[PDB]
């Protein structure tokens, strides 16, 4: 139904967020580059991308190509805003002064309906950057994409 901008960031990050930083995000390029503070040691920095189209155990492939100046290994998933709640994603993606492409395919085992409520919860993006680093470092993606398999 509406997915999250099937590309990258060459024209505004659509819905990414990010908070726990200097500013917001800059982006003028095609990727997304948030600025990360020293070793994220405070509250926890991160991002959050609500407006996702998960349901029941579903197929989806997660694309993202992450790239952070310092070699930061933080956390990346998705769930569900509101109960019941529900994770289908549980992994940590690792960065480095390189280009870090991402390519998975995952069971979506719950449900992120794009319908913001007050009892009709949704689903979107989790991108904790709290405590990970060492010195002041950052992520810059640039290719989000997420579908269910529906080639057949």
């Amino acid at each position: 139904a509406s997915p999250i901008g099937e590309g990258t960031f060459d024209d505004g990050p659509e819905g990414w967020v990010a908070y726990g930083t200097d500013g917001p995000l800059d982006t003028s390029t095609g990727a997304l580059c948030v600025a990360v503070p020293a070793g994220s040691a405070q509250y926890g920095v991160g991002v959050v991308l609500n407006g996702v189209a998960i349901e029941e155990g579903t197929t989806y492939t997660l694309r993202y190509t992450a790239t952070a100046s310092t070699d930061v290994t933080v956390r990346a998933l998705v769930g569900q805003n509101g109960a019941p709640y529900g994770t289908v994603l549980d992994t940590s993606p690792a960065l480095t002064s390189e280009p870090r492409q991402v390519t998975e395919t995952f069971t979506a085992s719950a449900t992120y309906p794009a319908t913001p409520a007050a009892d009709d919860p949704e689903g979107q993006i989790a991108f904790q950057l709290g405590g990970f680093s060492a010195d002041a470092w950052t992520l810059c993606l640039d290719d989000v994409a997420l579908d269910s398999e529906v080639e057949l």
